[PDB]
């Protein structure tokens, strides 16, 4: 349906809570090594991941408080690649560097020094896809 | 303007994570004892919250004192509950509703299901066959839609 990607998660609970959020909308979950812990799939690094998904670039989102990407604008798709960074430092400035400054999104919070919750912020992206998509395979 | 009840939460980091969600969003949050923990200042602070985040968040002594403490319009408070509901997304919402969480446990006790009229109640979209989302995720999500159809006013 889509595909969530955690780059270098660090706390187990956040990655549970995705785990269970995939689940239950059919979100596919790929987490990018190293984990800070010991359908889902594990690469072991970011470059393995792209050589073995081949994700289309343009439909390649990576969500990040400095993004100056709206997701009030948002139009998803199915099969789109929703890319999340790490709870304490977030995506790697290098990393984020690839996605074109539109396809680097930030999800509206009060004014101020914040950030959402990791786990948070996957379920109400993956939710606002699947909304757009009719909610397709959900009960 | 949002407003977030959670009644009788029970897993201490899912009260921790609303907290923190509300501020991030704008959200009032009000919790209806009995908790299944201890609120105390010197916990807060622990876990990493700031005063100013949660002062304004309200504890009541059970369902009948908040509703003769805050007066919510039925029509404009939803319930979260399998029994009866409609998909959440079908709703118009309006700032200051008020959305109703129950232990993620536990669920709403139907004591209180019986309160709420058909209309007012609501559960998210899921696959058949799966265990519900964590609790912090679901308010996340219903927070985020609600503030959506608002157009994120004072979001940026
Ligand atoms: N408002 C927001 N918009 C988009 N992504 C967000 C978000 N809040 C959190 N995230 C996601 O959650 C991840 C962990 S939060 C990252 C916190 C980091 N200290 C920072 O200041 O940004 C981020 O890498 C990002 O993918
Ligand atoms: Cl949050
Ligand atoms: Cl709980």
């Amino acid at each position: 349906m889509f595909n969530v990607v955690l780059v270098e998660p660090e706390i187990p609970p956040n990655t549970g809570n995705v785990i269970r959020l995939c689940a239950n909308t059919g979100a596919r979950l790929h987490l990018i090594e190293p984990l800070g812990f010991p359908q889902m799939r594990v690469h072991r690094d970011w470059d393995a991941f792209v050589a073995a998904e081949a994700p289309d670039p343009a439909r390649m989102f990576a969500f990040t408080t400095r993004g100056s990407g709206r997701f009030h604008d948002r139009a998803f798709e199915p099969g789109d690649w929703f890319v999340f960074g790490a709870e304490t430092r977030g995506l790697a400035p290098a990393l984020v560097d690839r996605f074109a400054p539109e396809q680097r999104v930030r999800l509206p919070m009060r004014p101020g020094n914040r950030s959402l919750n990791l786990s948070n912020t996957v379920a109400v992206v993956v939710f606002e896809a699947w909304r757009q998509a009719g909610f397709e395979g959900g009960a």
